[PDB]
């Protein structure tokens, strides 16, 4: 089974190709770690197994959805560090996923109910509908549009974040650079209107998270940061018009900015299109795949079949798994024995119980 060949990735030693997936689940009540999302990633860790975890605030502004960690206060940071440490004592490696979800929030997730905050003023479409802290839908508002001088604030609530992450612990830090969050409304240029030097051209779509990756790298290094993209996904209206030359024009970077600082990243972490929440799809994917130089992570409706075949033709190096590692924490002995998997409820995925939907899915 080739999930279970070794990989170096970079420092870490993994032991396996599968991975936990980063995945919100709004167990954090008031923006804290709790004990809970100790058990639930303790119970998923395997000796050598790599971790990413649900997405994680970087700033005060960067949630839109309910009761999110966060790694931008020194609370934040003492209570990651105990989950961290449980973690560890398992013998796994996790990565913090860092982040800002732009437009993609509601007054209701804002400091003072402000609007949040975007490279352009464009909503998104009322085809979709936030959910809000009382289990109801929202309507996304209308956001900012920032200037220069806040992007440079906000690539340091980047730079921070992952510094405090090693501060907890953590090995690393991943950006959240897809689905239609704040990067990603820099990216496609079906939400990026602007006339200044972060838009007008694919170039200047990049340079956002070109000086978000650059700046996290300085802080912390580049093999502790891996970098997670969607160039073509159906989420929050972020199309771009030529998806596989903006995923090309992102690896090109990502590889420039290797060399300027003489290592490798951790990894480059891509959606398959067809996850929501074809040939010209794994077009797409291996296409990225051969441009990039380093370690790549694909994810999006894998299976333990698909998982075997993208690590055995080449296709992937890793293979993160969501929905399937809520319902079975022990996914990887599952994978590995190829025994039968339990359902997910997606009733209970965003759901704040420490335990029901959470931590009670059973072992084998
Ligand atoms: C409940 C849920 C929460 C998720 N949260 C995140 C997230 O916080 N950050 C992120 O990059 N992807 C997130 N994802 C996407 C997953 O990381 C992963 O790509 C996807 O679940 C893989 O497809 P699969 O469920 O078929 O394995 C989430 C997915 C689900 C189902
Ligand atoms: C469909 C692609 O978008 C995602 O997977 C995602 N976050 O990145 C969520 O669903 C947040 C809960």
């Amino acid at each position: 089974n080739p999930l279970f060949s070794p990989y170096k990735m970079g420092k870490f030693n993994l032991s396996h190709r599968v991975v936990l997936a980063p995945m919100t689940r709004c167990r954090a009540l008031n923006n804290i770690p709790q004990a809970a999302l100790g058990e639930y990633y303790e119970q998923r860790a395997t000796a050598g197994g790599f971790l990413i975890t649900e997405g994680t605030m970087i700033s005060p502004t960067s949630a839109g959805f309910p009761h999110v960690p966060g790694i931008f206060t020194k609370e934040q940071v003492r209570e990651w560090k105990k989950i961290v440490d449980v973690v560890h004592a398992k013998g796994a490696v996790i990565f913090c996923q860092l982040w800002h979800v732009g437009r993609a929030s509601h007054e209701v997730y804002q400091p003072a109910g402000a609007a949040p905050i975007s490279s352009t003023e464009k909503p998104i479409s009322n085809r979709w509908r936030i959910l809000m802290p009382d289990g109801t839908h929202g309507i996304y508002p209308k956001p900012r549009a920032i200037g220069t001088y806040e992007i440079s604030q906000v690539v340091e609530d980047y730079r921070r974040s992952a510094l405090n992450a090693i501060e907890a612990g953590f090995d690393g830090i991943e950006i959240h650079g897809a689905h239609g969050y704040l990067i990603d409304q820099f990216l496609k240029d079906g939400i990026n209107d602007r006339t200044d030097e972060y838009g007008g051209s694919l170039a200047n779509r990049c340079k956002f998270i070109t000086q978000v990756v650059q700046a996290v790298v300085s802080a912390i290094g580049a093999d502790r940061v891996g970098v997670r993209v969607s160039p073509a996904i159906d989420h929050l209206d972020a199309m771009d018009s030529n998806p596989l030359s903006l995923g090309l024009a992102v690896v090109e970077r990502l590889n420039k900015i290797q060399l300027h600082s003489g290592s490798k990243l951790a990894y480059l972490h891509v959606t398959q299109p067809r996850y929501v929440a074809e040939e010209e799809e794994a077009r797409l994917m291996r296409t990225l795949r051969n441009a990039y130089q380093g370690t790549f992570i694909c994810s999006g409706g894998y299976t333990r079949e698909l998982g075997i075949e993208a690590v055995a033709q080449g296709d992937a190096d890793l293979v993160s798994y969501g929905r399937l590692f809520i319902s079975n924490p022990d996914l990887v002995m599952r994978i590995k024995l190829n025994a039968p998997l339990n359902k997910y409820n997606r009733k209970t995925f965003f759901t704040q119980d420490p335990v029901v939907g959470y931590t009670d899915y059973p072992f084998l």
